[PDB]
Order: structure tokens, then C-alpha cells, then sequence
């Protein structure tokens, strides 16, 4: 004579939350540039960035991961 | 005399929240820009930006994943 | 005798939530530019942006996945 | 001079629910029985149930009720 | 020179609810039973139950009322 | 000169909630009943239940009422 019972349970919250989130940025201010660079010689790629402002978010991360693996037997 | 009884529960949350997100921007300001560069070389490609405001969100990230896996056996 | 009762329930959510998102922006401001680039040699291409405001998103990710594996077996 | 308008508005819900409603039963289990009642006497009348289960819903209320008088008058 | 105007509103919800309402009834069980009773004398009526489950609802009330009444009068 | 305006709203909720409201009732149990009652004598009515289980709801009450009067006049 033999009874099993199997009733796992989950309930859990798995999160992430990343980058700019929930500010409040009121009134932000900014300002002036040049750039003058004469007879440049760029042996490969050149990046270049002349914002007055940047407000900027880069999120590579926050890739949640979950795993269940569940088993059972008789004989 | 045998009796087995499988009913795992999953009732779990697994998110991702990636960015600007809920932000409040008020009056943002601004400015002004020159380039005069000159007699130049790039051997490879230039990537350049002039903005006065930039505001950006790059999300390469945030991509959940879950694996969930059951079994039972009897002989 | 045998009874075998297989019921896996799954209930779970899995969400992705990326870029700019529920963000309130009031009355953003701007300006003004200048390029007076001269005699140039790009031996490969000039990728530029030229704007007053960029506001922007870009969103590779966010990609979810599931997998769900189920099994039963007598003898 | 005079002007009078009158357009009373009623877009309310009486409502009424009795009885057994919205339940779920799964696997209602049920039983044996036995009577040998001897030599009686009724001088008025058995009102008798002998079942296994009895599910039941009697429901002499429930009956909703309104009025709704309007009136004007001049002079 | 009088302008008189007259546009009263209900919205409202008047609701019962009443019995065995939105019960989740799983597995019941029950039982075995036996009566005897011998040489007996009822003057008047007998009501009787000899079940194993009995579920059961009774609702003699629930039964809303609503009145509205209304006037107006100039001279 | 007159103006009279006259536009009350009702949005009010009268409700009743009355009798077993969503429990969760789970493998409920019984059990087993003798009666032997033996030579009885009864001037009046007899009223008896022998069950295992009784799962019972008996609602006389809930029966909301609402009741409203408006009025105006003028001289």
C-alpha cells in the first residue's frame, strides 16, 4: 500500500530595473562648443559627440533568467 | 495498491524594465554649435553627432529567459 | 492496483519592458549650429546628425524566450 | 416673462441576485442509508427525503420593487 | 422675468447578493446512516431528512426597494 | 429678475453581501447517525434531519431600500 503527492509551488518575483528611472529633472541647463582640428590624419574610424546636452541611458544587463527542473519515480 | 498525484504550480513573475522609465522632464535647455574642421583624413568611416538636446535609450539587454522541465516514471 | 494524476499547472507572467517608457516631458527648448568643413578626404563614409533636439529609443533586446518540457512514462 | 425646464434623469440599476450562483463543485462524494420504522401512527401527514446527496436552492425573496412620481404645476 | 431649471440625476446601484455565492467546493465527502423508530403516534405533521450531503440555499429576503418622488410648483 | 437651477446627482452605491460568499471549502469529511426512538407520543408536529454533512445558507435579510424627495418652488 503506497500514496505520493507532489504539489510544488512558486510564487516568486524575478526583476530588474535598470537605466535612467523615476527622476524628476526640472529646469536642466546647456551650453556652447567649437571644434577647429586642422590636417588630421585618422588611420581608422573616428567617433565624435558635440551635444550641448546628453541625457542618456545604455542598458546591456537586467536579462533575467529562471529555472525549474522537477522530477519524480517509483521503482 | 499504488497512487501517485503531480500538480506542480507555477504562479511566479520574472520581468525586465529597461530604459528611460517614468521620468519627469521639466523645461530641458539647450546651446549652440560650430565646426570648421579642414585639409582632413580619415582613412575609415567618421560617425559624428551636432545636437543641441540628445536624449536617448540603447536597450541591447533586458531579454528574460525561463526553462521549466517535469517528469515522473513509474518502472 | 495503480492511479497516476498528472495536472502541472502554469500560471507564471514573463514580460519585457524596454526603451523610453511612460516618461512625462514638458516644454523641451532647442538651438542652433554651424559646419563649414573644407578640403575633406573621408576614404570611407561620414555618418552625421545635424538636429536641434534628438529624443530617441533603440532597442536590439528586450527579446524573451520559454521553454517547457513535460514527461510522463509507466514501464 | 417666464421659462421653465424640466428633465429629470434616471439611468440607476436595481438588481438583485439569490440563490446558489457562480459556485464550483468538483468531485462531490455521496452515502448509504436504511429505514425500518414499526406499527406507527401519522394522524397528519409525513413529509419525508431519503437521498444521497440534495443539492438545492429555494428562493421565495428576490422580488425588487419601484416607484418613481414626478409632478410639475403653474398655478 | 424668472427662468427656472430642473435636471436632478441618479446614477446610483442598489444591489443584494445572497445565498451560496461563488464558493470553490472541492471533494466533499459524506456518510452512512439508519433509523428504527417503532410503535410511534404523531398528532400532527412530521417532517423529516435522511441525507448524506445536503447543500442548501435558502433566501427569503435579498428583495430591494427603491423610491423616487419629484416636484415642482410656480405660484 | 430670477434664474433657479436645480441638478443633484446620486452615484451612491446601497448593497448587500449576505449568506456563504466566497469561501474555499477543501476535502471536507463526514460521518455516521443512529435513531432507535421507540412508543413516542407527539401532541405536535415533529421536525428532524439526520444528514453527514450540511452545508447551509438561510438569508432572510439583504432586502436594501432607497428612498428620495426632491422638490422646488417658486411663490
Amino acid at each position: 500500500s503506497v500514496q505520493i503527492v507532489y504539489k510544488p509551488v512558486d510564487l516568486s518575483k524575478v526583476t530588474s530595473k535598470c537605466g535612467s528611472l523615476g527622476n524628476i529633472h526640472h529646469k536642466p541647463g546647456g551650453g556652447q562648443v567649437e571644434v577647429k582640428s586642422e590636417k588630421l590624419d585618422f588611420k581608422d574610424r573616428v567617433q565624435s559627440k558635440i551635444g550641448s546636452l546628453d541625457n542618456i541611458t545604455h542598458v546591456p544587463g537586467g536579462g533575467n533568467k529562471k529555472i525549474e527542473t522537477h522530477k519524480l519515480t517509483f521503482r
